[PDB]
């Protein structure tokens, strides 16, 4: 009869705050390879096959290559830093996050 | 007859926050190598064959390569660091997180 | 009659501040390889055959390779350093974390 | 009375084919230095001083000076040689060298 | 009264076929130093002081330098040499070298 | 009365045939020195000094430095040789030398 149904997520796929907010850096003196092989996938795949049927669920990925077949450095391969990433945070205080769930009967 | 159902997650697939906020960094002299594999995947299959079928789920992942066939320094790889990354970090406190339920019956 | 279900996750599956926050460095003085190999899955696979079916499940992998054939440092791989990653973290006190479960019944 | 003086050389200073025909080759892959200090001198000082006088004979000398203050060969240095100086020498004979002295007394 | 003087060198200073018909070859893969110092002199000095002079002889002779303050070779010095100096020599013969010194008295 | 004087050298200073005919050869892989240090000197000093005199008879010699104060070879040196100075002599016979000393005396 009566049915209160407080709820957030049924049948969800939730990806929040997820794979950010990275600094990434590279200062090489050269002859140097970074990689950040960083994706964020959500799938939801659903392959109902069907008595003689054929389902080939092939998507495929990332490919990174990196060839360097002839490389060279004949002099003086020199860095000097000082400094990277000279960085100040300062936030103020006296914030709010209120959440608030009510739920009351009555008669 | 009554049915109070508070909650958060039915048939759920969450990441949160999940790979985040790293600070990634490369200083090399000269001839060097970084990788970062670092994907966030979140899948949901669900493949019902019928009677007779082929089903194949084959997605494929992430492929990195570096090669490198020949490679020379023939002189000074140097590099002098004075200082990385002279961060300063001062959040002010005073914060709140509120999280309310109240759940509340009568007659 | 009456249910009251107070609840969180029924049929659930969670990664939450998975795999983050985490500081990668590298410094090398020349010809050095790091690898951080860091993902963060959630499968969730229900692959229902029938009666004479065939399911492949196979989605694969990362892979990283790093090949380096020939590789010459004909004179000094020199790297001083006076510092790395002067961090200053201060946070001020005096913050809430407030989870209140108020749950009542009445006549 | 009778001076019969059949002679030749009788205060005398004679060099005679002396430092000749010699073959110098010189043939480097790169960087190197070949030096053929090769005078023929002939003195012949007569310095009668007088009773307080002061002779200062000083003619001075060669001087050979190489200075090479930097000097690199960033690659291959490199030299094939076939051959050198192919000489075929080939003279003929049924030559004469007649000296003759004929010194003669008669009455 | 009679006097018969067949002779040949009096007061004599001779230098003959001295120093000579002498192959220098230098065929070096690359930083090297040959330094052949030949030189063929003949002095002849007469210094007669008188009563309170000063006879300062000092000619002086050959100097020969060489300096490399800094030399490199940073890659494959390579020399492939077959032959040097394929002589051939064939002279004839029957030649005729005849002195003859008569030296004859009569009455 | 009768002076018959054959003679072939009085007071005299002879070098022949003296320091020649003499093949020198380098063939270095590289870095490498020779020196051959052949002068062919003939002096006759005669110094009379008188009753108060200085005579300094200084006349100095050959000096050969070689300096090298840095050298790199930074990979392989290599040197091959088939041959060197393939040399055919073939002289040909029949040859003749004659010094004839006649000294007759007669009434």
């Amino acid at each position: 009869k009566v049915q209160i149904i407080n709820k957030k997520l049924d049948l969800s796929n939730v990806q929040s705050k997820c794979g950010s907010k990275d600094n990434i850096k590279h200062v090489p003196g050269g002859g140097s390879v970074q990689i950040v092989y960083k994706p964020v996938d959500l799938s939801k795949v659903t392959s109902k096959c069907g008595s003689l049927g054929n389902i080939h669920h092939k998507p495929g990925g990332g490919q990174v290559e990196v060839k360097s077949e002839k490389l060279d450095f004949k002099d003086r391969v020199q860095s000097k830093i000082g400094s990277l990433d000279n960085i100040t945070h300062v936030p103020g205080g006296g914030n709010k996050k209120i959440e608030t769930h009510k739920l009351t009967f009555r008669e």
